[PDB]
């Protein structure tokens, strides 16, 4: 299985964004649309809200925070890769080399009923993100020495399957994310099903191939109660990954 040090050195953030999030009718854009609709449902319709949301394994992406910034005063973004956090920071600071998220932002504005336009939505997200932190989900203290208040919600999109080499580590990671959550707080996970790798160009990265039953069992083992669980059949392009759909779940910490 891919060593975690490979993420520091070989995960190219700009290449990842170009391959998966350009949003130019690709499998990658169909998956992105589905993820955005579910995140809108959770944070805007279901009213998952609070003072603090921690996004775990954010990579260099912000799409997973666009609806969340309407419901949370503060968002903390985290990743194992320092290069990924620097790419995020380019967008947060509105630096010239920042990735163009405007088609994704417009799509979320449309989903939300065109209450606001792209620039207002972006400013709301930029104001919500106060901290950009290193994290390691495999550790009992994922945020290391950095203290944070217990969060109202922990979100993790397409991270846990890449971070966990086996099922015991995956259950342990759910427990470690739980240490960041307030009692009764929400856990929101979205990831690929039955995927054993993903590609960024010629660079291969391992993935833990879990089925829906093993994911649900691990969340219950780790001390959560599931509110809803959805499986989609849509898979990534054959050149990208070997998954059999994706899942999304919302649970509460016991
Ligand atoms: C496939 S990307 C998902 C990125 C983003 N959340 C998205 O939805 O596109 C996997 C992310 O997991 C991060 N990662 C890998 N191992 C990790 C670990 N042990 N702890 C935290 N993050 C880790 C990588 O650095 C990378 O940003
Ligand atoms: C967009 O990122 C991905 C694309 C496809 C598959 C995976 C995976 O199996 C684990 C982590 O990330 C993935």
């Amino acid at each position: 299985f891919t060593s975690k040090d490979t993420y520091l050195s070989h995960f190219n953030p700009r290449d990842y964004l170009e391959k998966y999030y350009k949003f130019g009718h690709s499998a990658e854009s169909q998956i992105l649309k589905h993820l955005l609709k579910n995140l809108f449902k959770i944070f805007c319709l279901d009213g998952v809200k609070g003072d603090l949301l921690i996004d775990i394994g954010s990579g260099p992406t912000i799409y997973q925070l666009l609806s969340a910034c309407e419901s949370f005063k503060e968002i903390v973004v985290t990743d194992y890769s320092d290069q990924n956090l620097q790419e995020l920071e380019k967008w947060l600071k509105a630096a010239p080399a920042a990735f163009d998220w405007s088609p994704v932002v417009t799509y979320v504005c449309d989903l939300e009923g065109n209450r606001v336009k792209g620039p207002e939505k972006e400013e709301k997200l930029r104001q919500a993100v106060k901290q950009v932190l290193k994290c390691d989900v495999t550790q009992s203290q994922p945020l290391g020495a950095v203290p944070l208040p217990p969060a109202d919600c922990v979100l993790s999109t397409l991270c846990l399957d890449a971070a966990c080499p086996d099922l015991p580590t995956y259950c342990r990671a759910l427990r470690n994310l739980g240490s960041l959550l307030k009692p009764g707080g929400f856990l929101v996970i979205m990831d690929a099903l039955k995927s054993s790798y993903y590609m960024i160009g010629e660079q291969k990265f391992s993935s833990l191939p879990l089925g829906r039953e093993a994911v649900e069992a691990a969340v219950k083992e780790a001390g959560y109660t599931i509110e809803w669980f959805e499986v989609i059949s849509q898979s990534y392009s054959s050149t990208m990954a070997n998954n059999e759909g994706l899942f999304s779940l919302v649970a509460r910490k016991l």
